[PDB]
């Protein structure tokens, strides 16, 4: 992720990979529907039920309905690329964490 993610420093990407365990609660390597919505509350911006869905939609390039650490990082690629609504769960969720 290091080699792929250069638009990234090694402290960022490494402050990405924090939150990204602080919120896969099971711990398995994944953030699925439910972790992102408790993320969403604990970040105090909760989001609807649909909101969660097309966050995860918008970035999952492996069809799998979760979040794996790379399409995690796909967020902040996509937030910082200025490629995301700004009402949106996914750029609330950028601006929110601590990035
Ligand atoms: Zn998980
Ligand atoms: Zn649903
Ligand atoms: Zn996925």
């Amino acid at each position: 992720p290091y080699t792929e993610f250069k638009e990234f420093s090694r402290k960022q990407i490494k402050d990405m990979e924090k939150m990204f365990k602080q919120y896969d609660a099971g711990r398995d390597g994944f953030i699925d529907l439910m972790e992102l919505k408790l993320m969403m509350e604990k970040l105090g911006a909760p989001q609807t039920h649909l909101g969660l869905k097309n966050m995860i939609k918008e970035v999952d390039e492996d069809f799998d309905s979760k979040l794996s650490f790379r399409e995690f990082l796909l967020i902040f690629r996509k937030a910082a690329a200025g490629e995301l609504q700004e009402d949106s769960g996914l750029c609330v969720l950028a601006r929110l964490s601590e990035i």
